[PDB]
């Protein structure tokens, strides 16, 4: 992961947008991929921490441009773009800022009940429209096939951990993968466009109207299992919990809720493995150490 001063951020934009004068810079936020900077208190600029992050930034810019007026909520609108180099697919992107604060579980549970329920209904309508966006014109590259991903994760873990685990420990790893791959329910779904990081940090809230006023952070968006967009909201202290998501599910007219629960239960066991892989692919080593300790 690399880093920026405000000076570098300024000169970068100046190169490509010399007519855009900058008055104020502050850090808005940071994900796994980019630092986000708030320019003119009315524009969010994302600069990539590494080549992987930049590839995700490029994804996000491209998908946003295809869905920009298809959804019932505000999403980030692309106003400025950087350029490709040998290191980054896209050096930066600037977006219109969405005013609001994250809909944290704490905030959500302090709302009046009718507001909490409007939030579930508004999140369901958003998912329902997102999952219906026609995907013909999307890059076949964005398809994430879960069965494929799981087979590739199995090889990656073997090859990462082969000198770190004892043979009986790796055999149990292989058994875990095998059991997952024999269960069809994880792999039979109809691909559609999914947000794929759909959780409280990315759901913006207007505390004067007590209503959701935006969805942000489309860097992980893919064509994949729509159920991903529910399971990411379900974890208890950290996210919303099953009662709230079951309201979303009902508005969405989900027909197979026990399948969503079973996917969530498996994603919960799967976390240690993702920590190891995401660890290395993002070079965050504290995650790697953690998943490995867990696996033992
Ligand atoms: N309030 C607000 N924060 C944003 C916006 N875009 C990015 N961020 C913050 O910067 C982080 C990384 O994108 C986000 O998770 C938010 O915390 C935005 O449009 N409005």
């Amino acid at each position: 992961m690399r880093t920026y001063t405000f000076d570098q951020v300024e000169k970068a934009i100046e190169q490509l947008y010399p007519d855009f004068t900058i008055n104020t810079i502050e850090i808005s936020g940071e994900g796994n991929d980019c630092i986000a900077y708030e320019i003119n208190r009315d524009f969010i600029f994302k600069f990539p921490k590494h080549s992987r992050g930049s590839t995700n930034l490029f994804n996000e810019v491209n998908i946003l441009k295809r869905i920009h007026n298809k959804l019932p909520l505000p999403i980030p609108e692309v106003v400025f773009t950087g350029m490709p180099s040998e290191t980054y697919q896209m050096s930066f992107a600037g977006f219109t800022k969405i005013k609001g604060v994250p809909l944290t579980p704490l905030l959500l549970n302090n709302l009046p009940k009718q507001s909490q329920n409007q939030a579930a209904k508004d999140l369901a309508r958003f998912l329902s429209e997102l999952h219906s966006i026609n995907i013909s014109g999307f890059k076949s590259n964005l398809v994430l096939d879960f069965r494929e991903k799981i087979n590739e994760d199995n090889k990656k873990i073997k090859k990462l951990l082969s000198r770190e685990l004892k043979g009986p420990q790796m055999k149990k790893v292989d058994d875990f993968y095998r059991d997952i791959l024999e269960n069809e329910i994880y792999f039979k779904y109809y691909p559609c466009l999914i947000h794929n990081d759909f959780s409280s940090d990315h759901i913006l809230f207007d505390t004067e109207k007590n209503t959701i006023c935006g969805i942000i952070d489309f860097g992980d968006a893919a064509i994949s299992d729509p159920d991903n967009d529910f399971i990411s909201l379900m974890e208890d202290d950290e996210e919303y919990g099953m009662e709230f998501v079951s309201k979303i599910l009902n508005h969405y007219k989900h027909k197979d809720i026990p399948t969503v629960l079973e996917k969530y239960r498996m994603k919960e066991k799967y976390w240690s493995f993702e920590k190891i892989i995401y660890g290395k692919e993002y070079g965050y080593m504290d995650w790697y150490e953690e998943g490995l300790n867990e696996i033992r």
